[PDB]
């Protein structure tokens, strides 16, 4: 439930409807551009557990479990769940609060966390907010519990970026009026018992620069467990003030430049360097920011460059970063949907493979993390520091001195040529035997401090102490 606690945890973020339908099918169709609910539940969640715990992940991320608008919009189904009409009662799609129940019960029962998305700032409703009739909302049942209608216009202007409502003409969102203490005293209220029922260990909650600043603390303080908020925002100096008012925030600042340095064999190193270090310095804790690079509100990585090389280092990044590393559900299986709604592709219709590439890679990222922590008590909380950087390389290093997992990412792709890398900076003592965790390859730390890393086919190196790896299954 504790931020403490969820230093140590890797998310497998999934949208319920796309991920596993109840009948287990691989090829039930399910076009996106339709936006229509293709089928998944919670119970399709509970049977495909064995594949997200495979990949060492030790939480899952849900969408909205609220009862949502009924119709079939003109912008399609509530199938995401942002849209909700009833608070008290459950979108009957994913199942029912005993299928909510088992899960919770599945995961808890695994050493898994589970976390729920929440929205706050609105509601859904089909037509033009003009002609709402809020006598449906449970329980914000009169416009008194509203903002007034107003669309935000312009988002360089914070109190109507606040105070005014999302959506349009079409579909209308109704802005909750969060000031009055009776939005908020509900709102309290029932964050806190929605927890308590179906015991879930955090909370991920959306449109969180939509609510005036003030309204969170109480918020994060009823819910009683940690609160991550999406703050879509890239400046740290406008997103990383939120944690002063919840536990975390997504990583955006990181989310731009990362995708920038790997996108291309022409990206970045430096403006991801200089970006970690001013999180590093700026934000409250970086340890408690969730770091991505895929998510169902931005295209997909593989929709800007098809090479898995590349593919390989985002993936080894975000495991390994400070924070929380969270993976959208289709990453591993290199899908390449492009803006919305061409995310939220179903992952059943992959086959659900355990030889997909990236799928390895992150079992083999995630398992050297979960490890590290089992025995440096300090990884969590020692921040990630960038040792060293060349225009296709960057390397880091986190744990305790003598624990210490040094990171070499690049981004010269599938081809990129086989040369040395004389790395300086690791900290590791002369002659001492390290394991390339990713490969399973050993390399000896040179007598100056320098590690002759060996390089090629654009791939990450993940560098860890031989004999610190025992009773260990890392490499056997
Ligand atoms: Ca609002
Ligand atoms: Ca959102």
């Amino acid at each position: 439930a504790t931020p403490a606690d969820w230093r140590s945890q890797s998310i497998y973020f999934l949208l319920t409807d796309r991920f596993a339908r109840t009948d287990g099918s691989t090829t039930a169709t399910c076009n996106t551009a339709d936006q229509k609910y293709c089928g998944g539940t919670w119970q399709g969640i509970i049977d495909k557990l064995d594949y997200i715990q495979g990949m060492g992940f030790t939480a899952i991320w849900i969408t909205p479990v609220t009862a949502q608008l009924p119709q079939t919009t003109a912008y399609g189904d509530a199938y995401h769940g942002y849209w909700q009409q009833d608070i008290y009662s459950l979108n009957e799609n994913y199942g029912t609060a005993d299928d909510l129940k088992a899960l919770s019960s599945a995961l808890h029962e695994r050493g898994m966390y589970l976390m729920v998305d929440v929205v706050a700032n609105h509601m859904g409703y089909d037509g033009a907010g003009s002609s709402v009739d809020y006598s449906v909302f449970k329980p914000f049942s009169s416009q008194d519990y509203f903002h007034p209608f107003c669309f935000i216009q312009n988002y360089e202007d914070q109190t109507q970026v606040e105070d005014c409502w999302l959506g349009d003409n079409t579909v209308s969102l109704p802005d909750l009026d969060t000031t009055k203490d009776v939005v908020k005293n509900e709102w309290y209220d029932w964050v806190g018992s929605l927890v308590s029922n179906y015991s879930i260990d955090g909370l991920r909650i959306d449109t969180v620069k939509h609510v005036q600043k003030d309204f969170w603390p109480g918020y994060n303080k009823a819910a009683g467990v940690y609160c991550i908020g999406e703050v879509l925002d890239g400046d740290p100096a406008y997103t990383c003030p939120y944690q002063n008012v919840m536990d975390g925030v997504l990583n955006y600042p990181i989310y731009y430049p990362l995708l920038n340095a790997f996108k291309s064999t022409s990206g970045s190193m430096d403006d991801l360097y200089n970006m970690i270090n001013t999180v590093k310095s700026d934000c409250p804790d970086s340890t408690l920011l969730g770091t991505f690079v895929e998510n169902h509100d931005n295209p997909r990585f593989a929709s800007y460059t098809n090479d898995i090389a590349l593919a390989k280092n985002v993936a080894a990044f975000i495991i390994l970063n400070d924070g929380i590393p969270i993976i959208y559900a289709g990453q591993e299986q290199h899908y390449a949907g492009g803006n919305d709604p061409a995310n939220r592709e179903a992952t059943w219709l992959s086959g659900y493979p355990t030889d997909s590439e990236l799928y390895k890679l992150i079992a083999s990222a995630n398992a050297i993390r979960n490890y590290a922590i089992s025995k440096d008590t300090g990884f969590v909380t020692y921040k990630n520091w960038p040792i060293y950087k060349d225009d296709t390389t960057i390397a880091m290093r986190k744990g305790t001195d003598g624990s210490q997992i040094v990171t070499i990412l690049s981004n010269k792709g599938a081809s990129g040529d086989s040369y040395t890398l004389s790395l300086s900076g690791a900290g590791y003592t002369a002659g001492q035997q390290l394991t390339e965790v990713i490969g399973c390859t050993t390399v000896t730390v040179g007598s100056d401090g320098n590690v002759p890393v060996p390089m090629a086919g654009g791939l990450p190196r993940v560098l860890y102490p031989t004999e610190k790896l025992a009773g260990s299954k890392i490499c056997s």
